[PDB]
């Protein structure tokens, strides 16, 4: 029986490749798509850490939606000290990144009858107001709501929504006042403290940033992040923004917009370009449009993406059940495989790692069906229909890329190697797909780090200096990649391997391909 | 902004199908997606049935793993009250199904201390016997367990493992005995009493047929049962027995055989010839394969099944934060649209409605979502792939299948309305997936039961006499599909709609089409 | 308006293509297909000759259907001369093929009325009685016939039809004897003296190759010819017989086999397989197939050609209006574009250059016609096509060819470099068919010269010896073609071009890839 689900790889059309998907026809050894987790008290310590990094983690990501900086800079002090255990083997050494998740830009109730422990009970079809005088700040009660956005009247009209506590509470705006509006409670509950508020299907005024937010990406460009996760993204505008505070030191560091809500899904293509990647928060997604719609929005923003050769992230609840559980549901497994075959760059694991019983279990799960899912694409159409998008396109790193790829599907190769610095070569290949492994050699710790961000790649990182000869340079830095695949399984030593390199010193892309045998 | 994806529609390649997908394209009313709900404590009672019945049941299905003959009876005439509650406006009025899940080839242990309440933790890597010695099938405790697999000491051998509880509880066979088994304590959990052993990597010499299915079948057969949903089935073999025990009075019984282990995908093709129908048994399946590879399982018998134009079933853990959550999460809506995407006739909840507390917000979920995937198929591709790959036919009810199909494409009709009594011709148009509701007009009541096995039909019952000319009698249950669609939601006044009847009668087939307007 | 017909080369289906074909979308300097000239009085003139080679001539092919050995042996030394009369610019010098036309088998009638000049009068219904009595070999009369074929008894059946003057005469064969045939004229006409037959859909026992054959076989060995296009092969046999004759000092001799007749059609793949490459006789095809069957042929003979990459030749007629005429009918413009277009690798010219009064206004017309056609393909889907049908390939010099190509549509390279000595390494670009010219640099004359018979391959041969630097080697060879495309007006400094060379000598293919700017 045929490996690596080939025999479907062969499937003239859709309906054939389905039907030969084969559970007998064993994955790769390699996985391409990169695990996301989510880091807190079950994975913080160090040796937790040794053990997911040794599981498939790749990246480590920190949500701001809490913690202080003192706590963070911990957790990623143990990152750091559990991926470093490493490197007395160059070959061993895998590189994980860090994820700053900011917490952004929110809208929040007042004080309910003044404590922050009571509740009033909200029923259907009842009349609440809210208002945005001061006094009720912490008067807050049934009748009478206190909000903290100035302009709610401004963005919102008559008919339009609230709701208040995440999704729970909703409101029809029955009146349009100018600092007060008449609310009907449609589908209501029990109303507390301090709750936060969405306004679907508005244009919020609300800055892209917090005051908090600053003093966090600071902090990260402090912290020498290698990303930033950024939340409420709007529009192309309110990615400038973060662009601004990231300032000249972290001109480097990827900025990942966040889809939250109507806007940034309406005016997601102004927004796709001024991002370097973008990310599915399934999570506040579903709260501002409607679950079924979620589906939607995931394969647009996701088929947009690969599209536009740009890292698309699919997050939140994906093996949920498993924070309490050593075994996903088939939904949770289904999830996943679907994510990947969409073709996301990489996935997520929010709760499951952070807080669950069971995180080094979940970071394995999603490494398996990823695997498995990974074969059970369809190569062969998604080149073609991709190639297709960019016939705009004439660039040269593009066409080695594309040649590169078509040739590794017709040998059959083991593997693409390629050098670069900068990764935009690497970058350039993996968006088109080849079933192998993309095993990128830098010499650049940042460059191999934000690399994750893109299905296929592995980076490897040379520790080696510069010798005296290109030639040698070159063939030292691809001798590393050919230990490191032999030693890690990707390959053994009759295998075919395709090979990117610049012809000489400062070429400008890998200009050069060969096809090479593994010695 | 367009209708039902239209604009996705139209897209050349899948990725730009894809691309334009659109959160703000509504969909149609109408839901081709058939809903089977596992019927139980929960959702046992009449009013709830009739108000699940409101909400999109179209199929009960009685769970023979439990129960006396005596509870299901009544479960079904609860069914039927609520059924027929709505007989008084033929137009009104929605025909439900009935299934019989079979038990089959299952493993149960005995008694957790005599109580069937009662749960024991069992603790990691401690040691738990297993016996076959029926004093001890009800003194099951933490120490000692029993399950009632007579051979399976002769089918097991050490290494191996077991599975309890929904695979939850995992334990390895340390020492094999003779009426024993030393097992330790892999993975534990709480065990409670009654619960399902999995021994996977073993030939379970248990028959397909046993004798209390035997009883079971003869009982549906007793009780007017629409079809019957085979458990393991392993090969073309057991498919035969359960048609034989079935005999001539239940000749026209449904046989779904239900995919539940790695022999019956193997030998999938020879059972699928002799099945009416089939099931994906996600929760079996995903014990007895691994847990990574389930989702090809999925894609490939759906692959399968709509190539043949046989139906196919979804099925378990769909909704399951649904048993004890008014909200799933976002990797189950995920779940849901992707089986409705990968063409499966039907979709189900088996605890989601027999004990959870959301039973009716579980279907309009599965409802609310089933119209979204639908309209977010892509029609174009998948029926001409569905027509290559039934190129060898030139049967004159496909021919007159694949071109209504093709004309509703064309001029958007709002729906296909067809006038068959055996099923077969309104079977195979929605084999050839329109796009638009298939209002399939009966005036046998089993056929129109059973009509919900199919994608897009929409069974109507003609309760009226036959006329005693042709023309009146047809004029006459095109009317009452007119008046349905009309009453439904589906179509208005200047709507187009594609009507297949036969040109005299005993025609054989549908073999005449007719673009007609809505009056 | 842009170049190449690049427009219609952005359409996503055929019809779409065909629709943005423009007269204003200007072709480029370099024609692909192989233009072979037929070599006789009208162009035996090294005068006349040189001006052929400006004008376009690749091959020249000699008819030994004719002429004396002595006759050929000038008529070939001609051509060796005008030739070399460029090889004082080895930028401008331009290889040229000799091929060797066989007479091949025949068969003929005898005298009649004794007299050679006699005539008879055939008429319809009549009654002729053929005979192998070497009586009548020299009395062939109105009543009775003489053939040379022996066992044409043994061959014939009843109702078998036979031709008499290239099909003038149709006979159908009412009575079968043991030496004689008894026929009924169906199409008679005027049987004239030594006229040969054509015995349609019959299995012909002749010889693979003629006394004559063999001694011009012989000859054309001596004669250092560089292909052989092997007259009315039927079988593989037959191709495998030319080559015993051809010997061990002929091995490098190409051999095209020519498909004249029903049987050699039928056992096409047989022939295919043992012959280095095809010929199209379309003369003598549509003599013994019924003409509007021609197309059929040639359409199929080519598609099956380019499938397997093997070079073919499409023949006979395509301009013979220029025979008296200086310019075409509208028909014959068709004709050689849309042969172009069904893919053949060359085009032939028979007496317009062999006999006619417009030689060189022929040549010229093949050339405008070809570079325009060859614009107007559909590379992509071509591409593609031809890709699916080698899939069952993992070669690694096809991947290497197919890279290459890819990468050449991509970034609109404006020629492919390729370093080459077997050739080999050119076919496999060449069979995928770029947009852009082959450029081949080898330093052997055979090679160089064959190569014709290839699309896209334009040979440039290197005089310069052997460095002993192999980087400095290849890189002089590269210079060689850079300098030559620029002077022929192929490429200017701007422009990029994909290098394809030997990684280390004595690689055994090109398993280098580059892309490249002009210098
Ligand atoms: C990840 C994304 O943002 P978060 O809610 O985690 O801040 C989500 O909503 O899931
Ligand atoms: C539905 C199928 O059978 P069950 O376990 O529900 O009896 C399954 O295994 O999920
Ligand atoms: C051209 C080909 O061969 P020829 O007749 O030239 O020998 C034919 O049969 O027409
Ligand atoms: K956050
Ligand atoms: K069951
Ligand atoms: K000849
Ligand atoms: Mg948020
Ligand atoms: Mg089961
Ligand atoms: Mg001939």
């Amino acid at each position: 029986i045929q490996t690596q689900q080939l025999h479907a790889a062969m499937a003239d059309t859709f309906l054939e490749h389905m039907c030969r998907l084969d559970i007998d026809s064993a994955p790769i050894t390699a996985r391409n798509t990169g695990i996301i987790c989510t880091i807190g008290p079950a994975s913080r310590s160090v040796e937790t850490l040794k053990e997911m990094i040794k599981s498939g983690m790749n990246v480590a990501r920190m949500n701001f939606s809490h913690g202080t900086h003192e706590y963070h800079a911990e957790t990623i002090k143990n990152v750091r000290t559990a991926t470093e255990s490493f490197a007395s083997d160059p070959i061993l050494y895998r590189p994980v990144a860090v994820a700053l998740d900011t917490k952004g830009p929110e809208i929040r109730t007042g004080l309910i009858k003044g404590s922050g422990t009571a509740e009033v009970e909200l029923k259907k079809g009842a009349t609440l107001k809210i208002t945005l005088d001061n006094a009720y700040m912490e008067k807050c009660d049934e009748n009478i709501l206190w909000l903290d956005y100035k302009n709610i009247c401004k963005v919102v009209d008559v008919g339009s929504k609230v709701y208040v506590d995440d999704g729970l509470i909703s409101l029809q705006v029955k009146q349009k006042g100018p600092d007060f509006l008449v609310t009907e409670v449609e589908n209501g509950g029990f109303l507390g403290s301090k709750k936060g508020v969405n306004l679907p299907g508005a244009a919020v005024d609300l800055p892209a940033v917090s005051e908090k937010d600053i003093q966090d990406l600071k902090f990260g460009v402090e912290q020498d992040v290698d990303m930033v996760f950024a939340s409420f993204i709007r529009k192309a505008a309110d990615v400038h923004e973060v662009r601004k505070i990231l300032g000249e030191k972290g001109k480097n560091i990827k900025i990942i917009s966040k889809i939250e809500n109507h806007e940034g899904v309406r005016r997601f293509d102004e927004i796709l370009e001024a991002s370097d990647g973008i990310m599915v928060a399934r999570g506040d997604l579903g709260i501002e449009i409607p679950a079924e719609k979620v589906f939607l929005a995931q394969k647009m923003i996701i088929g947009r993406c690969n599209r536009a050769g740009k890292p698309v992230i699919c997050a939140t609840q994906m093996l949920e059940s498993m924070i309490k559980k050593p075994r996903p549901t088939r939904a949770e497994g289904s999830d996943v495989a679907n994510a990947v075959l969409d073709g996301a760059d990489c996935i997520m694991l929010s709760g499951e790692t952070a807080k669950g019983d069971y995180p080094l279990e979940a970071v394995r799960m999603q490494h398996l069906i990823a695997r498995e899912a990974e074969a059970a694409m369809f190569h062969r159409k998604l080149f073609e229909e991709l190639a297709r998008s960019s016939s705009h396109s004439t660039d040269l790193m593009e066409a080695m890329a594309m040649g590169s790829v078509e040739a590794s599907y017709k040998c059959l190769a083991a593997a693409l190697i390629v050098l670069t610095e900068s990764g935009r070569s690497a970058h350039q290949v993996a968006r088109y797909r080849p079933r192998a492994p993309i095993i990128a050699v830098t010499r650049n710790h940042q460059t191999a780090r934000q690399a994750h961000l893109y299905r296929g790649i592995f980076p490897v990182v040379c520790k080696d200096p510069v010798q005296e000869a290109w030639a040698e340079d070159v063939d030292l830095r691809v001798n590393l990649a050919m230990n490191v695949g032999k030693a890690r399984g990707f390959f053994k030593k009759g295998d075919v391997v395709i090979v990117l390199t610049g012809w000489r010193p400062g070429s400008g892309f890998t200009n050069t391909m060969r096809v090479v045998p593994v010695p």
